[PDB]
């Protein structure tokens, strides 16, 4: 079927990873400027991606520092967050509500595989209020991409998929959106799943949504195709790494 199944609000699991020798080689005021230069992307893609706060305990306190109008508090954001052997920086777009658009973004920076990524949670939200999400969530990933050389892989997935059904129990997946870091040939992948290249990076991977109906084929296709493909090809890197 064409439209999926009808549940008010789905988890998402949606992670960059950078490699983590090049990404420890940043100082702070580089991560900074990163992460201004990634505020600014997701501006347009939606009035709900346009501010971003420190976090708080009060709602008047967690309102109070908006670092897309006071980009000095993104200093202050590394300086609460950061710990001894890693920057790290939280922030949330002032919504409360997942079922409104409430996101938090997470990032660090240690030079370990782990605790070097971006991660934007609940993805789910973004689902609940972009008017054309497969396009609005690949341009997060090409802000990324731009933005962080170093990325060597991103998975948009949702969170009982990747939990219950991800093909390899000891691997990544590439979800339903993902970027793996070469380029990839149409011939190798089902015709439900697009791929976008992207030179000098490698390619972004669109499988299908989940439908309410489809068959053993469709369902082999989706997603569980391509991380076979990927696997095939030595290109899905272990879970543990
Ligand atoms: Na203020």
């Amino acid at each position: 079927h064409m439209m999926t199944d009808a549940k008010a609000f789905r988890r998402y699991i949606f992670e960059l990873y950078f490699d983590p020798a090049r990404l420890l080689e940043l100082d702070d005021d580089q991560h900074l400027q990163r992460i201004e230069r990634f505020l600014d992307a997701l501006a347009p893609l939606h009035p709900v991606l346009e501010n971003w706060y420190l976090c708080g305990d009060s709602l008047r306190d967690a309102l109070s520092h908006n670092v897309t109008e006071h980009r000095q508090d993104l200093a202050k954001a590394l300086s609460r967050d950061r710990r001894t052997r890693a920057v790290e920086l939280v922030l949330w777009n002032g919504e409360e509500d997942p079922l409104k658009g409430g996101l938090s973004l997470d990032y660090e920076a240690s030079g370990r595989a782990v605790s070097s990524r971006l991660q934007l949670e609940d993805a789910g939200s973004l689902l609940q209020v972009f008017d054309a999400p497969a396009s609005s969530f690949v341009a997060i990933f090409l802000a990324v991409l731009e933005i962080w050389p170093e990325t060597t892989w991103g998975m948009l997935a949702p969170h009982a998929y990747f939990v219950h059904q991800r093909t390899f129990p000891d691997r990544r997946s590439i979800g339903w959106i993902g970027f793996c870091p070469h380029p990839l040939r149409a011939t190798d992948f089902p015709a439900a799943t697009e791929l976008v290249d992207i030179p000098g990076r490698g390619t972004l991977l669109l499988n299908g949504r989940e439908p309410m109906d489809e068959t053993r084929r469709e369902h082999f296709e989706r997603v569980g195709e391509a991380d076979i493909k990927l696997m095939e090809l030595g290109y899905l890197p272990p879970l543990r790494g």
